[PDB]
């Protein structure tokens, strides 16, 4: 157990952000009371911490470095900033041409929380995603693969409002770093979501794939083996209701602007479907399943579906959705409920650190 390698991974939603961050909460507080330690973190337990848009927001909050070298937030600490923050980065700007949000509030609060950062000092291996207009290639941000190609210690803000840069909703984000020879290197970035990933859990499985080439501290998964490897992906839900979908008849007129309001929804959902697919096949070809828990809410309904929905009753109700996934069973034939396979994950990464020490 002490070789294995452990992996955190939370998708984009949005405001639906709060789903993961309620589960979080859970989690750490089950790590915090099983090792006597209220100062326990989720960075103290997983070796990556992988993130797309508002996940990538949480991974760079609960990465960071504060004041003391530790986490600057607790996994407590994200549905209170959502409740506080989200209805400010969810406001709209009103302007006829570009996006619904100038994205101001979300680049100052990110600015505020994370400071002059680089991802070079996160206290965990980062995943943070996006997608670069300039380049037409995804942009991934790691503390790692910075040896080669110095360029990518990005500020923190800059990687957090980038992963988050959703195209209609926020402006794309421009920035720049410098490269080993000390000349400019231009960043035009926008959500990771683009870059297909929604559902950052392989991206962020190849990543401790590709280190394990290069680190022994992650050697034990140096050939596939994912029977060494625990991973915690985490959605912000989904929805098959018909009061939310749409048929083909319907849609044979629908003109290039009713198709940008829903695409990102579509491709996000078929994101987080495609990659559980892939990782389920990966895990049950080595009889490791149980290794692998994806915790996603599948009957999203009413305001629930909105990711920018940032009224107090739609946020209310998203914990609420959060607090209900945990007494939902983890499979249609499993009685086994999130909150019990959380409980036995937690015990896990517990036992790991303590073997390790």
């Amino acid at each position: 157990l002490g070789e294995m390698v452990t992996v955190l991974s939370i998708d984009g939603g949005g405001i639906r952000g709060i789903i993961p961050a309620t589960i979080l909460e859970f989690l750490e507080g089950q790590l915090q009371e099983m090792d006597n330690n209220a100062d326990a973190r989720l960075a103290d337990y997983f070796d990556v911490i992988g993130g797309t848009s508002t996940g990538g927001l949480l991974t760079a909050m609960i990465s960071t470095p504060n004041e003391n070298n530790r986490p600057f937030a607790a996994a407590k600490e994200i549905v209170p900033f959502y409740f506080e923050h989200g209805p400010q980065i969810f406001n709209p700007s009103g302007q006829i041409l570009g996006p619904k949000y100038d994205g101001k509030y979300l680049m100052q609060v990110l600015q505020e929380k994370l400071g002059e950062t680089r991802v070079h000092q996160a206290l965990t291996e980062v995943v943070i995603s996006s997608f670069d207009i300039k380049t037409n290639k995804p942009v991934i941000f790691t503390k790692s693969n910075l040896a080669n190609s110095p360029e990518l210690d990005a500020k923190m803000y800059d990687i957090s409002y980038s992963t988050a840069a959703a195209p209609t909703y926020f402006p794309p984000h421009y920035f720049v770093t410098n490269t080993s020879n000390g000349d400019e290197y231009e960043f035009n970035l926008v959500d990771g979501a683009v870059a297909t990933v929604a559902d950052p859990a392989l991206l962020s499985i190849s990543v401790a794939t590709r280190l394990a080439q290069k680190d022994p501290a992650f050697a034990s998964i140096r050939s596939l083996n994912y029977k060494k490897m625990l991973l915690l992906s985490l959605g912000t839900g989904t929805t098959s209701e018909f009061d939310k979908t749409y048929t083909a008849k319907e849609a044979a007129t629908w003109t290039a602007v009713h198709w940008m309001l829903v695409i990102q929804k579509m491709t996000d959902a078929a994101s987080s479907y495609m990659t559980d697919y892939y990782l389920s096949t990966a895990f049950q070809a080595l009889d490791s399943k149980n290794n692998y828990l994806r915790v996603q809410e599948n009957a999203l309904t009413g305001t629930t579906t909105e990711m920018d929905d940032a009224s107090e009753a739609n946020m209310e109700l998203l914990v609420q959705v959060g607090e209900n996934l945990l007494k939902k069973p983890v499979s249609e034939d499993n009685p086994e409920t999130y909150e019990e396979a959380l409980k036995r994950f937690a015990k896990l990464l517990s036992d790991r650190k303590k073997l390790r020490a």
